[PDB]
Formats: C-alpha cells, structure tokens, sequence
C-alpha cells in the first residue's frame, strides 16, 4: 500500500521490533522513518490511518497504530495509547488530526 511504497519495509520492523518493551511515539516515527517524510507524504499517510476516513485518528484507531504497519502487531495498552494522544492531541478534542499529526512527526 501507500505505507509500503513511503515507508521501508525494513524501518517498519525496526520500529516494530523497537516496540517489544514498550511504545514510544518519539522512537517509533524516528526509526519507521516518519519523522523524514515530507508535509505531503504525511497528509497521505494519515489518510491511511485513518480507517473510517472520518478526518479524525481517533482514540480507537490509535490503539490500533502499529496493525497499520503490519496487520499481525500488537494493539497498544491503554498507558501508551493514552501517552500517544498526550502528544499529538494539541487542539483538546481527543483525536488526532491531519495537521497534529504533521506536527507531531516533524517537531517532537
Ligand atoms: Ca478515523
Ligand atoms: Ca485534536
């Protein structure tokens, strides 16, 4: 898909791998390669995690985070879930929207 085709295959594990002991959001967008991708390549990738196309990564959604990269990964426990939304929730309404999340990948 579009991740496949922005993102290495092997960052993807990396950042996987990376989540073995506990999800960071910091670490993962650093070695998914996320964190050097362009305005434009995030606004596509943000329409692909958003599943419902409703505009919104929303707290459900974002449990659901690293099955975005690999449809066998585990979901988030709810500290790193809530952890993640800390740090991308800028606007106080509870999900994570396109410009949050180019915020997020480019400037944490
Ligand atoms: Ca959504
Ligand atoms: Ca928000």
């Amino acid at each position: 898909s579009k991740i496949t085709s922005i993102l290495n295959p092997a960052d993807i594990t990396k950042a996987l791998e990376q989540c073995a002991a506990g999800f960071h959001h910091t670490a993962f967008f650093k070695a998914s390669g996320l964190s050097k991708k362009s305005d434009a390549e995030l606004a596509e990738i943000f329409n692909v995690l958003d599943g419902d196309q409703s505009g919104y990564i929303e707290v459900e959604e974002l449990k659901n985070f690293l099955k975005c990269f690999s449809d066998g990964a585990r979901v988030l426990n709810d500290k790193e879930t809530s952890n993640f939304l800390a740090a991308g929730d800028s606007d106080g309404d509870h999900k994570i929207g396109v410009d949050e999340f180019k915020s997020m990948a480019k400037m944490t």
